[PDB]
């Protein structure tokens, strides 16, 4: 190593062996990082009951003192569009944006992991619930159909003219 004159040489190599615990191993600050508590982005949410949104943004706020969750209000529920004090992070419509902290977000639910129930009965994959017919309410119902929109649609601009704008209009 030093005092051996000349030794640049180790005694044989070819095995090798790296970290002790954990599965982490490469750069220790970010990439994966896996909470208890986190949220994830395009994910249904529930805050006070009230306000329900999905996750869009995900970080540090600038204002608060801890991790929040930008959830965007379907509703015209928000404050900002995604800019907050000249920050920038979702692009969205103004009064939908809005920022809460995580724990104070609340879960509802999406459908998606079906498999994964964590419960053997004896068939692959359990779905037998009660055939009820109050759920919650009237209102709330399932994906079956809608009333959708229809028109007809020539495709034809003889009257309007507005090819490249310059203001901008907004009220009216």
């Amino acid at each position: 190593g030093s005092s051996g004159s000349s030794g640049a040489t180790p005694p044989i190599s070819n095995l090798t062996k790296t970290a002790s615990e954990s599965i982490s191993n490469l750069s220790e600050a970010g990439s994966i990082k896996k909470g208890e508590r986190e949220l994830k982005i395009g994910d249904r949410v529930l805050v006070g009951g009230t306000k329900a949104g999905v996750v869009r943004f995900l970080g540090e706020t600038d204002f608060a003192k801890g991790e929040w969750c930008g959830v965007e209000l379907d509703e015209p529920l928000g404050k900002n569009d995604g800019a907050v004090a000249g920050t920038r992070y979702f692009q969205c419509q103004p009064k939908y944006g809005l920022f809460a902290p995580v724990h104070k977000v609340t879960k509802i639910g999406f459908p998606s992991t079906t498999p994964a129930k964590a419960k053997a009965n004896a068939v692959r994959r359990v779905m037998a619930t009660t055939s009820a017919s109050l759920k919650r309410s009237p209102s709330a119902s399932s994906l079956s159909s809608m009333s959708s929109v229809a028109s007809s649609v020539s495709s034809r601009p003889s009257r309007t003219g507005l090819l490249t704008e310059t203001s901008g209009p907004s009220s009216g």
